[PDB]
């Protein structure tokens, strides 16, 4: 299934959570969660997240958990 781009998307992996902001891109959610989330506790602290992506928006905050 496709997820609703619109900007910040909680992203989950069997290895690693990120969170990716956009609202008409697309191509990012596959093999893990990134769930329709606008904002949260920490896509908005200041990780790695990039600016430019395939469509207009951008953004990469991940971390290393549990994993």
């Amino acid at each position: 299934g496709s997820h609703t781009p619109d900007e910040s998307f909680l992203c989950y992996q069997p290895d690693q959570v990120c969170c990716f902001i956009c609202r008409g891109a697309a191509p990012l959610p596959s093999e893990g969660e990134c769930n329709p989330h606008p904002t949260a506790p920490w896509c908005r602290e200041g990780a790695v997240e990039w600016v430019p992506y395939s469509t207009g928006q951008c953004r990469t905050t991940c971390i290393p958990y549990v994993e």
